[PDB]
């Protein structure tokens, strides 16, 4: 999967790296997908720059907000989804990003839709297998 | 949903925060989602980063593009897409964007793709209700 | 197709913009598209902001990565996407992107899900023409 965080400023380099190496952790233990299927980009911004509320469930953000997009190919059950956002979040807290602060969303596309490089399309070819 | 919004450094946090206000209101208004279901990240950035030309229809825009990029889950009409394009567009021409510089493109998903906090998928646990 | 190109800041303007100006030539060459149906946003990121490993295929990239995401219509074949994915990645090899530094996605909708500009959506009212 490729995936896009989005997160503030006021966080540190090394705290960047920690979110995304736990949002990977999480998806390998979850998915079993190979450990070096890391696909990642990060983005700071101002706080200003992400708007994240409550959708009316009645509780407060930090303006410390990531944004994790997870673009994946399809297959994986909603129980399967549970469990990714269960272990994204739970593998974030102990590095200092709240529950409250955590918005994750999946976009779904097929294998044939994916180049890992050089030119080929691996799921097709053949050189990568499919979940 | 979520709201990628992309456009261009030389506008001001100002007129930008307007745009993210203007897109927001105009989707409550045509999809009836709850106020507070606001989720949006803006990126700035130099003009020769986006390039939207007019895909032959005859037309040209300023360098002030403005990108908005609607993640949603499915289930809308094409009308009700079409009221969206025409709403948002409207919505930012007070704020100082033409209807030259505007590019809308809506990417779909289900419920239970979404997590809003709290490692939880609330469209699936029955926190939230699905429209 | 809107076209977003995430790539790393040691790359320089120049060479920026014609990886952007090569994989717009691919795109029109195999998908045969108007030659001004050119939509793409490019964001330079620190090179420890963009993370891309193997995927367990055996090879090493330079840190200088370059991913591509296609989110265009649904339609094309699986054979037309193969083509897309050489396409791209051979024109960019002469203007200096090496074939191990290129990640290429491609996520879909439907052609009701597009505005060009002006609040309308063309490839619903007729007035661009479906690919």
């Amino acid at each position: 999967p490729l995936i896009r965080i989005d997160l503030t400023s006021d966080r540190s380099r090394e705290q960047r790296r920690a979110i995304a190496d736990a949002v990977h952790d999480a998806l390998v233990e979850v998915l079993a997908i190979p450990a070096r299927d890391r696909f990642q980009i990060l983005t700071a911004h101002d706080p200003s720059d992400i708007i994240a509320e409550d959708a009316g469930l009645g509780f407060q953000r930090s303006p410390s907000v990531v944004i994790i997009h997870v673009f994946t190919q399809a297959g994986r059950t909603i129980e399967t989804k549970q469990r990714v956002f269960a272990a994204i979040t739970e593998s974030l807290a102990p590095i200092g990003v709240a529950g409250s602060d955590v918005f994750i969303a999946i976009t779904e596309n097929a294998p044939h839709d994916w180049s890992f490089g050089f030119g080929s399309a691996q799921y097709v070819t053949g050189e990568l297998a499919i979940p």
